[PDB]
């Protein structure tokens, strides 16, 4: 359990025309956190009041 | 008469630099549909209440 699925890696795309005097760098990622089923974690907690 | 007069058949253009990540696809056609004297058609019309 606790696996991080990945669709794809990082990428850049760059863009200036039709632009005026502008190099605009773009950048995405798809990826996420999610585990299987609730069982093997806690918090702690740990509080006042 | 009903000649179909044209200046452009259909082009059909294609844009991914970046559109922020999201490409673009244009599709364009010039023509019109027009006839030399005012004859040579009829409409019914075929209207009541």
């Amino acid at each position: 359990n606790f696996v991080m699925p990945r669709q794809r890696a990082v990428t850049v795309e760059r863009e200036r025309q039709a632009g005026k005097q502008r190099d605009a760098y773009y950048v995405t990622q798809r990826v996420n956190l999610q585990r299987y089923f609730a069982n093997g974690v806690v918090s702690g907690t740990y509080a006042a009041s």
